[PDB]
């Protein structure tokens, strides 16, 4: 059962204030038909406009919360709100646009979805808390049919133009007027008691109710993110590569080895406490240090409390040596720590808005991360950039400008002139470092960390 059967029942109780008299007995087949669409017994990749919770999770990058509020409904204006923060007024004659006819509103909808989604997904999934008007407004901006490809590329078609009678993906849709073969999911079908605001406000204080359609669209998508990624965590779902995923992950491994290796050399801790990932391997396998592991899955709701991770009777002394928290989000890091913490506020194609300040970081897997909080790092300082290498000065095997840098911690820089090998490795490491920081990761270290202590490791 790959797709959602059209003959599945759809609960219509949430629809009856906007649509009084709505039949209690309803299927997706009958609902799509009443929304003014015709599926025509077509076996061409679009079996249902509506999708399962499982299909929505795999297409989280395509999620766009959508709500429609009656301003005054064929005779009255409609306020269309999207989780992008946009509000458009459609007339049948927190950005707020004045009343305009459907023929111009639909051009704006195609532009907005195309700009938001071209670098995220091959589709759109309208996330709803369906009350009626949003479903009956879809016939004014949506066209359906067989699965098609773009007129200018191989990507699947997401838009249609009535002017040219052609189809386009999100990348080539300038001037297009119809959303083609969108997907949608009604959060109210999952079984909730009470309205949208009461269910959303149970888990989130960051999204308020300013009483506009875009606030509801935002609350709806936030509630769906909470249900599918915060309280239910699935690390077996893989997601496509849409950017610098591989470079970011390779950089993260390079930076971790570099920072931990230099902390061990500079301060000679007798024991390292590695807290986090139950499948972690020693990042510095040749280090002398006693390596002790403590399992903690990535927290997706609230940050771990250091009192619960550490106190309940382990070397016992976490105060001895150093603590390594590589993406293990805690409320307050101990002073003897090496930390990598993802900054949820970062703007990127990998980082989607999350629940209660948190963010949904999608890189191979989906990781809902609790809100970045500066007070967690009060016992530490920001880790400054440095490159450290004790490998021999030898080239082996891209042109050159002599490198001059106070942060290239090598025997050759100590001796006055950086060798070509360490200059090539430094620049590669600096590129990897900048990639990781720009992806949203932040590095923190114990206050006594000083790179001046690495120079005497060459004697
Ligand atoms: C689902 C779309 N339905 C409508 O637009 N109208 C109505 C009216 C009644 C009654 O049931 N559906
Ligand atoms: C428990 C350590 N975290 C992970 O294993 N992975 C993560 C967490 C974030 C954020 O990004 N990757
Ligand atoms: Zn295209
Ligand atoms: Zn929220
Ligand atoms: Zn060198």
């Amino acid at each position: 059962p790959t797709h959602l059967s059209v003959d599945t029942k759809f609960k219509t109780e949430g629809l009856c204030v906007d649509i009084p008299g709505i039949p209690k007995d309803m299927t997706y087949r009958r609902l799509i038909s009443m929304m003014g669409f015709k599926m025509n017994y077509q076996v061409n990749g679009y079996p249902n406009m509506f999708i399962t919770r499982e299909e929505a999770i795999r297409h989280v990058r395509a999620w766009i919360g959508f709500d429609v509020e009656g301003c005054h409904g064929t005779n009255l204006p409609l306020q269309l709100g999207f989780s992008t923060g946009v509000n458009l007024v459609a007339v049948p004659t927190p950005l707020m646009y004045k009343g305009l006819p459907w023929n111009v509103v639909r051009i704006k909808i195609v532009q907005m979805l195309s700009d938001t989604l071209k670098n995220l997904s091959d589709r759109v999934v309208f996330v709803l808390w369906a009350h009626g008007f949003e479903l009956t407004s879809m016939k004014y901006f949506v066209k359906i049919g067989p699965e098609r490809t773009c007129c200018l590329c191989d990507r699947r078609a997401t838009c249609f133009s009535t002017a040219s009678d052609t189809y386009a993906c999100w990348h080539h849709s300038i001037g297009f007027d119809y959303v083609y073969n969108p997907f949608m999911i009604d959060v109210q079908q999952w079984g909730f008691t009470g309205n949208l605001q009461s269910n959303h406000d149970l888990y989130c204080q960051v999204h308020g109710n300013a009483h506009v359609a875009s606030c509801d669209a935002i609350m709806t998508r936030c509630l769906a993110v909470h249900e599918c990624f915060v309280k239910r965590v699935d690390w077996t779902i893989e997601y496509p590569i849409i950017g610098d995923e591989l470079k970011i992950n390779a950089a993260c491994r390079k930076v971790q080895h570099m920072v931990v290796k230099a902390a061990l050399l500079a301060d000679k801790f007798p024991v390292l406490h590695d807290i986090g990932n139950p499948k972690a391997i020693k990042c510095v396998p040749q280090a002398d240090v006693e390596w002790k592991f403590y399992d903690a899955q990535p927290c997706s709701d609230k940050a771990y409390k250091i009192e619960e991770l550490f106190y309940s009777y382990h070397s016992d002394k976490f105060t001895d040596g150093v603590c390594l928290f590589w993406n293990c989000n805690v409320d307050r890091y101990p002073a003897n720590s090496i930390v990598c913490r993802f900054d949820t506020r970062v703007l990127s194609n990998l980082n989607l808005p999350g629940c209660d300040g948190g963010s949904l970081y999608v890189n191979k897997h989906a990781f809902h991360t609790p809100a970045f909080d500066k007070s967690a790092f009060v016992n530490l300082k920001q880790l400054p950039f440095f490159y450290y290498s004790d490998s021999p000065c030898e080239s082996h095997g891209i042109d050159y400008v002599p490198l001059k840098s106070a942060t290239c911690i090598t025997r050759c820089n100590l001796g006055g002139a950086v060798c070509r090998h360490h200059a090539n490795e430094y620049r590669l490491y600096l590129d990897a470092y900048n990639m990781m920081i720009s992806a949203g990761f932040s590095l923190w270290v114990y206050k006594q960390f000083d790179t001046y202590n690495l120079w005497n490791t060459f004697t």
